[PDB]
């Protein structure tokens, strides 16, 4: 119930399938900033997901190179599903991209974003 | 020659193996937290690592869940490889665990980690 | 017009007064946490507030000590006013808790918040 | 004991005077950036600071605004006092520029620093 089409605040696209072992795969594509076409992404959840009422924890990891272009980065998101009437996955994000080594403190970026299955 | 067995400043252990398209496998073992086994790890780096003198961007994710224990967590580090003479990894990492939405603002933590080839 | 008595989407409390040189006074009652009272804050923001059509960037500290309750621990907001129809300040935030040096990674949350003027 | 000056990994200085009540003065020179001379700072810490051997909890804020440069943005710092023979003090930051709108996503930049007393 994890898989999907899911849509965020900004825009974006984020097609995504889960797995038996607690693999995702899918493709993500940004609405905004540096980047034009679907982008490959790659990440994990757990599979015991705590019947108690909490949500998923998940993480997942895209880099944004294909043939299109490349801004030598790379993206990750950590965040939890939670799954009831309202399908949401909230996620809060970092972004790192490669500076020389006296740009170091301004390489990493922090955000968050909302997930909505049906936008 | 961003493979290999890597440990960080707090112990814990990082075995990977990079990909030909991009892709990045391996185990991690936490030294420290509420873990006791390698757990597995994927993520993502760009193949053109901006030969001007810059470092590789990369990320990767980790979710807590083996045969001996479950956190119902999930990690994501993101940070890039200087690759020199001193072959270093700098990463800044989140780490989002499964609460009910009232505790949802203190789910996610945030911290550094600083990744040597030869400890 | 940074001043005033904001709300947020947990329901907290943050009522303010900017400065004539940059300062920002005033107290916050966290609704949610390991906290019982309006609390002091202190910060800063500046004051050329970019008119191209910007937002204001301005940040603040509160340390969650007072008569009633301590949890030994200080929260920094750092974001921006979207001054509008819609006054808006959205920030993200970091809460550091004091611990021992064994459990030092585990001292960092991280969250955001979207602050409301008249909720 | 918290106040002095402290200088940390990318060489900028950071004069600092604690208050009886829990403020937190002085002044913050950014050895790197967009800045040019000492800043204004302002911050609280706690005052009841955990005996057992934890750190003291503490947070500050600066805007880069003085009669030099403006960047129109402000960054704060949340960490802890690490104090004994090797006085520490180990900080996670966020700096927010003024952006407009459609750039919101891109605005917040995260890291670490690391403070020592005499250097
Ligand atoms: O900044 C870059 O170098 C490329 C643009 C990255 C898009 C970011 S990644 C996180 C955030 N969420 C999105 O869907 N897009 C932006
Ligand atoms: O907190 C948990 O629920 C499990 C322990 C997680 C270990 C964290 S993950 C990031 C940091 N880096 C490590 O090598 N271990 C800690
Ligand atoms: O965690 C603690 O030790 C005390 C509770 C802190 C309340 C946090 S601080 C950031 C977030 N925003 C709020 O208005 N409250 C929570
Ligand atoms: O980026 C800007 O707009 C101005 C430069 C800011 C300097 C940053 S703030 C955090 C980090 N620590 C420092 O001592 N300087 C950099």
């Amino acid at each position: 119930g994890i898989t999907g089409t899911w849509y965020n605040q900004l825009g974006s696209t984020f097609i995504v399938t889960a797995g038996a072992d607690g693999a995702l795969t899918g493709t993500y594509e940004s609405a905004v900033g540096n980047a034009e076409s679907r982008y490959v992404l790659t990440g994990r959840y757990d599979s015991a997901p705590a019947t108690d009422g909490s949500g998923t924890a998940l993480g997942w990891t895209v880099a944004w190179k294909n043939n299109y272009r490349n801004a030598h980065s790379a993206t990750t998101w950590s965040g939890q599903y939670v799954g009831g009437a309202e399908a949401r996955i909230n996620t809060q994000w970092l972004l790192t991209s490669g500076t020389t080594e006296a740009n170091a403190w301004k390489s990493t970026l922090v955000g968050h974003d909302t997930f909505t299955k049906v936008k």
